[PDB]
């Protein structure tokens, strides 16, 4: 009866969601959807239980009904104490990286460029960024700042999604799931990388990840950190080391989410699958890995320590915080208090 069901994002996820079917002796089974709202939908209707999302997401889910059951929590440095499930989360850093030969171009400078986002409706790749440029030009004209971009999940025959590439067949242009070259985190700053776009709205730890041989993939093997630079909102450029001062906000966690009545089942399972596939897991990286995918990201961020409890049994509101909720809320105003499906 405790036969969870995730819902994956698209073929690849779906093939690392069979893989954790197959090890976790189908205690775990996969539903797949080609975008993040087609799975809330599937959790909706109650034919899929769950799946990790990203902040801008949340908020959707949560209009809708679904709670928050357990954040990715990624390596930390303060409160090393308490075990990794008990340890409370710190956020992510959203940035804007640019090349650092691309100079002159600054935050004040953006209009009319070529910019590469993770996907529209997420935390850092979006929300963030479009609701500062909003707010700051005072036009809800969000489709018209960038001359160009890559922002998955939008209109296929618009500007804001003239970069994306798709798929190796060239199919899937600009779909909002792995199959699209520029999607996500790591999509949007290969965008970067590969100059299709002259900025990336990112999260701090994916130029990391990404740079002086953190990874091996072959668009990212060659990638040095002294290359890329950070804009700042007072108009200044840093060196990536530099987040924590030069970032544009800082993001609420990935979570998983559920419906409320699954909640606790939810929670149950995936407590116990990351004893056996997570950073330490019985199982790991021996049989599986739930935590990895070769940079790609795929259920989970593959900087993911675990999945933690959340303390104080937050709704989805009190899990973003009322500062980003409000943010969403604004932005959306753009294009109230119902489920948008
Ligand atoms: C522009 C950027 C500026 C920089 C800002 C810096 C802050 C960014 C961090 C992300 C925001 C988000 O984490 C805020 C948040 O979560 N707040 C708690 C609060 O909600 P608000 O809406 O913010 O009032 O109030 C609620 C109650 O009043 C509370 O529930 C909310 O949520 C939480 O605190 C959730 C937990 O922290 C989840 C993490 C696990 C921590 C506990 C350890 C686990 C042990 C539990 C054992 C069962
Ligand atoms: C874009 O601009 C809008 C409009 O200013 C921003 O929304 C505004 O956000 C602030 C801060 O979150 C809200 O202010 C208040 O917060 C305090 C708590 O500190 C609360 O006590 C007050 O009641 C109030 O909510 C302000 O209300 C809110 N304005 C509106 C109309 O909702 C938005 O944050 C900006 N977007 C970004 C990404 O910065
Ligand atoms: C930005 O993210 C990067 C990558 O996650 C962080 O670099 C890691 O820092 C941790 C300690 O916090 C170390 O355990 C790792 O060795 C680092 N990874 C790499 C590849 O360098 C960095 O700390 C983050 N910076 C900020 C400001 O949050
Ligand atoms: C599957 O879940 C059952 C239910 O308790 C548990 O006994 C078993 O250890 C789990 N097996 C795996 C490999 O997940
Ligand atoms: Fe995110
Ligand atoms: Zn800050
Ligand atoms: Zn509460």
């Amino acid at each position: 009866y405790t036969r969870v069901v995730w819902c994956a994002v698209g073929p690849e996820e779906q093939k690392k969601c069979q893989q954790w079917s197959q090890q976790s002796g189908q205690n775990v089974t996969c539903a797949t959807a080609s975008t993040t709202d087609d799975c809330i939908v599937l959790v909706l209707k109650g034919e899929a239980d769950a799946l990790n999302l990203d902040g801008g997401y949340i908020y959707t889910a949560g209009k809708c009904g679904l709670v928050p059951v357990l954040a990715e929590n990624r390596k930390s440095s303060k409160h090393s104490s308490l075990d990794c499930v008990l340890r409370p989360t710190e956020g992510y850093l959203a940035v804007a990286v640019v090349k650092k030969a691309n100079e002159g171009l600054t935050w004040n400078s953006l209009k009319d460029k070529k910019s590469c986002h993770t996907a529209v409706d997420r935390t850092a790749g979006w929300n963030i960024p479009m609701g500062l440029i909003v707010n700051q030009t005072g036009s809800c004209a969000f489709d018209e700042f960038f001359s160009q971009s890559c922002a998955p999940g939008a209109d296929p025959k618009s500007r804001l999604c003239a970069l994306c590439a798709g798929d190796d067949q060239g199919l899937d242009k600009c779909v909002p799931n792995s199959k699209e070259k520029y999607y996500g985190y790591t999509g949007a700053f290969r965008c970067l990388a590969e100059d299709v776009g002259d900025v990336a709205f990112v999260k701090n730890d994916t130029v990391w990840e990404n740079t002086n041989g953190e990874s091996t993939a072959d668009w990212a093997k060659n990638l040095k950190r002294e290359d890329f630079r950070l804009l700042c909102l007072d108009g200044t450029r840093k060196p990536v080391t530099e987040a924590q001062s030069c970032h544009l906000a800082v993001a609420p966690n990935h979570a998983v989410v559920s419906r409320s009545d699954r909640a606790a089942h939810v929670e149950q399972v995936l407590l116990h699958q990351q004893a056996l596939f997570g950073k330490n897991g019985k199982n790991c990286p021996d049989k599986f890995c739930l935590f990895k995918s070769e940079t790609k990201n795929l259920l989970f961020n593959d900087n993911t320590e675990c999945l933690a409890k959340l303390g104080g049994r937050p709704t989805y509101e009190e899990y973003l915080g009322t500062e980003y909720v409000t943010a969403i809320a604004n932005l959306k105003k753009c294009s109230l208090e119902a489920c948008a499906f």
